[PDB]
């Protein structure tokens, strides 16, 4: 689900699956004005939404088996 750890911003939102799927879509460019960007979407740290913008880009890795 939406959540690399444990928070989030809410009990459930696609914000959290924002990052990613915006960013990741976005482009391959993992730079400051990525996350930095990111970060206005889901209202988190630019910093911060880092560690988060693994949620999705990682599943990745996952639903690569999960889906058929």
């Amino acid at each position: 689900g939406p959540r690399k750890n444990r928070r989030e911003r809410t009990t459930y939102s696609r914000q959290q699956l924002e990052i990613l799927e915006t960013l990741f879509n976005e482009t391959q460019y993992p730079d400051v004005f990525a996350r930095e960007r990111v970060a206005d979407q889901i209202r988190l740290q630019e910093s911060r939404i880092q560690v988060w913008f693994k949620n999705r880009r990682a599943k990745y890795r996952l639903q690569e088996k999960q889906k058929p």
